[PDB]
């Protein structure tokens, strides 16, 4: 996250850190066992790591859980990043308190101008590049998406909406892939991609969550 703040533990309880031996994205939980991210950030051999702060420290609130299974969208296109979307399973579920919560799924999309926070642990400068060890958030709106368009022409499909500041300086970043964009109190987006970090007029282009509600609720059903 570039140009953010620093969010104060686990007071975005429903965000997850995606581990291989390292944090390689985040995630957001769901339920009790699913948690969703980006396509782009399939791997095999992925823990889950809930109520993180420190990722590299155990603070006393962390729960670390291996994926049982994964499920990249039918329709993902890893040229184009259209469907940029991936359910993951839990070994075991997550419990749940006040630290480690669930988030909801929309039950309809959000409009341009609708605020939003985004959330994650990925690089905190533009040109440069240093890891935060803590969770850094930023609060962006929803942009219409004429310009969003105008911004990425021939590359905005209806399953990708823009968010933040056409002047640049605030953005979402790489290693905050896979992670929440929460409006109305909803998961609206998932960190997807962009071009560089907080550039201006290139804001962060993100997975319209409201546009698979339904695959992700029937795939958790018979899985
Ligand atoms: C799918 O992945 C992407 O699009 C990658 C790309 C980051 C590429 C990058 C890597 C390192 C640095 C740096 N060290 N300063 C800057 C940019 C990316 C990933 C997630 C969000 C955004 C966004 N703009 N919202 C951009």
């Amino acid at each position: 996250i570039v140009g953010g703040y620093t969010c104060g533990a686990n007071t975005v309880p429903y965000q997850v850190s995606l581990n291989s031996g390292y944090h390689f994205c985040g995630g957001s939980l769901i339920n009790s066992q699913w948690v969703v991210s980006a396509a782009h950030c399939y791997k095999s051999g992925i823990q889950v790591r809930l109520g993180e702060d420190n990722i590299n420290v155990v603070e006393g609130n962390e729960q670390f859980i291996s994926a049982s299974k994964s499920i990249v969208h039918p329709s993902y296109n890893s040229n184009t990043l259209n469907n940029d979307i991936m359910l993951i399973k839990l070994k075991s579920a997550a419990s749940l308190n006040s630290r480690v919560a669930s988030i909801s799924l929309p039950t309809s999309c959000a409009s341009a101008g609708t605020q939003c926070l985004i959330s994650g642990w990925g690089n905190t400068k533009s040109s440069g590049t240093s890891y935060p060890d803590v969770l850094k958030c930023l609060k962006a709106p929803i942009l219409s998406d004429s310009s969003c368009k105008s911004a990425y022409p021939g590359q905005i499909t209806s399953n990708m909406f823009c968010a933040g500041y056409l002047e640049g300086g605030k953005d979402s970043c790489q290693g905050d892939s896979g992670g929440p964009v929460v409006c109305s109190g909803k998961l609206q987006g998932i960190v997807s991609w962009g071009s560089g970090c907080a550039q201006k007029n290139k804001p962060g282009v993100y997975t319209k969550v409201c546009n698979y509600v339904s695959w992700i609720k029937q795939t958790i059903a018979s899985n």
